[PDB]
């Protein structure tokens, strides 16, 4: 039916536990399907390794199909989706996918919603949206999609700026997209790349050792993000600690334990003084990809700060 | 008549300056209440402690019958935790309410004063009693244990984010129509009045290539207790798990939470709770759950018993 | 294997769109003996106040042969009959409503585990003395306070202002709330000899709204008119006078919101006392119907109508 | 230096006042323009502030008078100003909004501002909402993002934009697809625009126009009654949206006299009164054989505003759901 070819890059996940696209006889009318088995992980072991070779599939890839449906698991699908924003430089249609039920329960949610994904790599007007993760009939922004639930099937949500488009019977309605550049558009390149940078996340909470923080710096870890209470703020110990590490060598971003919204610059942390970069609207795992990133192109915490206001 | 409300004062955004000066900033206090105020400390949430915890719930516990109902001005950023503390420790039959403010005291539209009589509103009704430590934050009633913020700035930030808030304020009266189910103050066993230290628990957080070093340094320092905060439903990086299977066996407490914001971290998913010794948080997000361990480890090591406490409190 | 004895009582549906609902639910058999009946087979659009007379009959009167209730319905106005029954329910044994937002012959169609967790619910001993309660989307949900948030999502139904009752993972569930609005014993609405209700409709506010429909049930002799109301049940003028007249005129007027969540109170911007309305407080306009309606089977009086929006 | 922002002033809580701080009873735009900018002397470290009062109502009281009067004086005084504030009352603010959306031409940042606490209550939320409003009306990076909303520290679009609450100074968020920017110490960022056509990209031109087309909205619930589908019938109205249940669908008796309606004349728009999504076209109701139009994420106030300005350009059910998918 003059189809679109749409390939399928698998990496594992409950979605998952060749006969994944079979169990979904309709992708038929909407595609030529193609998959291709990368790894076979559960996303909580999800890593740096994974992350380059998928860039790098992708990147390479591109000229041969129309679109790519990535198969993942939920637990870190918004990394992924967020490293692949940034690092994918194919113009064509990047959407990542996952159940929250497995394949073999009642209302098992992967068939359809691999068939939703196929239907959003398939859409013209998919492009140039950066790399998308689709679950229960909503398409969202690889930036700000999150999980907001540990096992509801309408856990995944872009709880900042909304979702980009909702899927009817097939077809999209987009009214948005975001407006941070991603893909063709950062400096970000991988393509020579074998490893990144070393970016741990702390948690901050009442009465917060500070052990956790002096391990990652007594490790020379390239970079540290603090996951901090309210508006990006640090227990003592943890300050203190922070502290001496941006001045000696190691970069750190404050972000936030709460769900939603800014970490912002000019509150209650002197960002300038101390050396640190305050990660806007990046949650503490969003924040430590682009970290890492940033890492891979300066060490100047004024440039980070940059990238993390324009990315 | 109007009862008698004390205001224990630890500081916040709401006081950012003593308690008397918060009173005298709020005059329409005098129509509700005979309000008498109290600075236990003073110093930003972020900054809270084992030691101010303690403090609090010593210090309700003792001067329940001096008074009709507490408020404590708090911090915003760790509220959540201070409220579940006092929520399992204090014994005292009369209404706590913890307050902060979002905006300072000098910005146009500041939340404080209008959140601190709504919390005195909470604190003098006879209908607040029995219904456990709570927070009062823009015109609605949260209990202590579900209570979270929601956002960085917003004055609205303060939900409790999976079974709902208990009633709210409208023209300074409360139409309750929740009461939380979870066991809480003269219903639990924890007692801290001999305490003078709490037991030692860390968080620690998962994601992608996850280092296993903070783990670690909490096992070599001989941490009583660790709290994940998984990825998806309670699971862990490999190498945090491999590390902390390792501590469970030699008896470290180890409690499985999520970074996820909202739901439970269930048993019977794909963590084999019962081969590991590990306990499941439920609904209890990392920061709570360490509240709760904290407190199990002072009555018992045991992780079965840990998970019975965490079961129904 | 000892198992509770639970009926299903089919009313139509997406979700059936009895016999072969339960057979397509195999698993249903290890948690519950299932006997179903089909009351109705109708779109939930088309629902009404004789099938909801008709269901508060039965479970009453069925009560003391089974150990539980299922009610299979059409999502588009489950959240009606779930407050009808809440208030009209005598039966103390657990009352479960439940639908499908996905047709069932459609990719990843939510129904047969919606069925199976409202089997649990309904097995559940934890779940009697909550009310009538609605599952969908593994959460359990209160007949008061439930309502649709979105048009398609599958987890669209939500408790909008007080939250849920409890959560079900691996086929049980953990309950942390019960709802403090008396419900089902408690209540004095009693419809066993009723052959009909009172006429309860609902008028929209907006901006120029027009006093036609709200004077067009006037004309008619409507016993009680909900207002959806623009912020905090506020009334275009038109409006506003037409249901003043009709307030002392004989005719009950509840003043409810378009605005999905929140109450709408007394002491804002209405004086309720003077014109002889009553504010619906939490109750959606639709919700404030089925109270008003069930209100007018006791009593005509504002004050006393105010007070069961009070209590129930 | 500061840039020149108009105030037009139209009532509402913002304006409104109670006999004390501490009690919830109040009354709706009795205090002037001059008395909220004054409230606000804040206002002068960011722009240079003109304001006058357009009317003085509460928002409840809104009508097409009012719209058609704000919509006109913004495209006739667009040179005279660097951007306008429209001062209003929180019930109706997402509907003038929306109509503003589709009817300004004036390609400077027009924002609406409200407050869900009168002036004398404690902790008064408007004054704060007044500055954000002047400050996103005074950023360049407001401009061609159609009419906004400034509530709560957020901007939000005029089409998504609607009340979530009847209390929470929280209310205003945009349901479907999110805020454009929130703003923090003075500074927006931005992170999204709407997709739909809004001001210069619409046909829709009332500056000729003195009344608007006769738009009226019926509620769907169980065992709904005609009566009021039917009485809006009967005085010839233009245009009827159906508030309906899920996914647009009607109770049968109101299916009945807008099946009728539709081909006798009347404009039928199927919404929904469930508060997020859409009212699908290729749901339980075929559109094209009853001659109805589908609203999309429109709820049924917002459907009204594009169904009248619909109608002043044509009464083909086939154009307007083109309408109701561009706009
Ligand atoms: N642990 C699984 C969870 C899921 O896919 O639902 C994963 O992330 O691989
Ligand atoms: N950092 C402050 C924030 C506030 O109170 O708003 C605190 O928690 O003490
Ligand atoms: N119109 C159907 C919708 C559904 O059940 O999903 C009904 O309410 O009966
Ligand atoms: N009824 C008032 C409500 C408010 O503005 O808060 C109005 O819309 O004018």
């Amino acid at each position: 039916h003059h189809l679109p070819n749409i390939t399928i890059l698998a990496t594992g996940g409950t979605i998952a536990g060749e006969n994944l696209v079979n169990a979904v006889p309709q992708l038929k009318d909407i595609a030529n399907v193609k998959g291709e088995q990368v790894v076979n992980i559960g996303s909580q072991d999800m890593n740096d390794n994974v992350w380059l070779t998928l860039a790098k599939k992708i990147n390479t890839d591109c000229d041969k199909t129309d679109g790519f449906v990535i198969t993942h698991g939920t637990d870190t699908m918004e990394e992924t989706a967020y490293f692949l924003d940034l690092t994918v430089k194919c113009d064509k249609p990047v959407v990542m996918v996952g159940a929250m039920r497995p394949s073999t329960s009642m209302s098992a949610d992967g068939p359809f919603n691999l068939y939703n994904a196929v239907v959003t790599a398939a859409d013209k007007a998919s492009a140039n949206r950066g790399v998308l993760v689709v679950m229960n009939d909503t398409v969202l922004d690889g930036r700000d999609v999150t999980m907001t639930n540990t096992t509801d099937v309408a856990t995944f949500k872009s709880v900042n700026y909304g979702p980009l488009g909702y899927i009817h019977n097939g077809k999209i309605d987009y009214q948005r997209t975001p407006a941070r550049k991603h893909t063709s558009d950062t400096p970000f390149d991988v393509s020579k790349l074998n490893e990144l940078p070393k970016v741990g996340i702390v948690y901050n909470y009442a009465n917060a050792s500070d052990l956790p923080a002096k391990a990652l710096v007594d490790a020379g870890y390239d970079g540290i993000v603090s996951a901090g209470v309210g508006n990006g703020n640090l227990y003592k110990s943890v300050f203190d600690t922070l502290a001496t590490a941006a001045k000696t060598g190691t970069a750190v971003v404050r972000s936030s334990r709460v769900p939603t919204g800014a970490t912002t610059q000019d509150a209650e942390v002197d960002d300038a003084k101390y050396g640190f970069v305050a990660s806007g609207t990046l949650n503490p795992q969003k924040a430590r990809v682009l970290l890492q990133l940033a890492l891979t192109q300066t060490k100047d915490p004024q440039q980070i700060q940059q990238i993390f206001n324009q990315y």
